[PDB]
């Protein structure tokens, strides 16, 4: 299974802040919906209660060593390994994070869906350096700002080298 990870960065790899996302972009929630449709998303506790229940048409996999931790609707894991096996003989794993995820499957991932927001704001949460390693893009698109999106943002598909 291809390990992928997907998340949208502010400047200075900003990702969160009191378990919420800095800033609201419609348009690139769509995005991720749009990447992850289909396929089994993997996230930490702390992601998953920010969400605030499981995304619909994708197999929700929380991570927590809280053994009586289960919510409704989604498969709770214990360890990276038992979520792996939980995605099942799947083409594609997508890592949603959080920051706790995103570091200890850094070293591991194939791909990395970012959406690079072009805004500083104050964050207690970012994403891996994933510069300190190789990667190669292999697509991206570029969103001026609009009527409900004020923000522009640029995906970015790297695949590792
Ligand atoms: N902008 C984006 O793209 C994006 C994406 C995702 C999240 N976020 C933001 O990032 C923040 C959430 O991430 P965060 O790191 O605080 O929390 P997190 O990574 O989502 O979750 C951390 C928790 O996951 C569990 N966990 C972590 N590693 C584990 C392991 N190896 N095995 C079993 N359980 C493990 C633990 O919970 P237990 O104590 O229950 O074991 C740990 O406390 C929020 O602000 C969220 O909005 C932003
Ligand atoms: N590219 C990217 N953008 C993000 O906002 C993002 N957010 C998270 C974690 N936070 C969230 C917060 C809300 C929803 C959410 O509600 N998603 C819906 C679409 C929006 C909606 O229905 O209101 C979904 O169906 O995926 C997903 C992840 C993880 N990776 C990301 N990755």
């Amino acid at each position: 299974v291809i390990v992928s990870m997907i998340a949208a960065l502010a400047n200075n790899r900003v990702i969160g802040l009191d378990n919420k996302m800095p800033w609201h972009l419609p348009a690139e929630l769509q995005l991720f919906k749009r990447a992850t449709l289909g396929k089994p998303i993997v996230m930490g506790r702390n992601t998953f209660e920010s969400i605030g229940r499981p995304l619909p048409g994708r197999l929700n996999i929380v991570l927590s060593r809280q053994t009586d931790y289960q919510p409704e609707g989604v498969t709770v894991v214990a360890t990276l390994e038992d979520a792996v096996v939980a995605a099942g003989d799947v083409e594609e794993l997508m890592i949603i994070g959080g920051a706790t995820i995103y570091n200890q499957c850094l070293a591991a991932a194939d791909r990395l869906y970012l959406t690079h927001i072009e805004l500083t704001t104050e964050g207690d949460t970012w994403f891996p350096d994933y510069e300190q390693y190789n990667w190669q893009e292999i697509e991206h698109e570029s969103y001026a700002a609009d009527d409900k999106n004020p923000h522009n943002y640029r995906f970015s598909l790297l695949e590792r080298v």
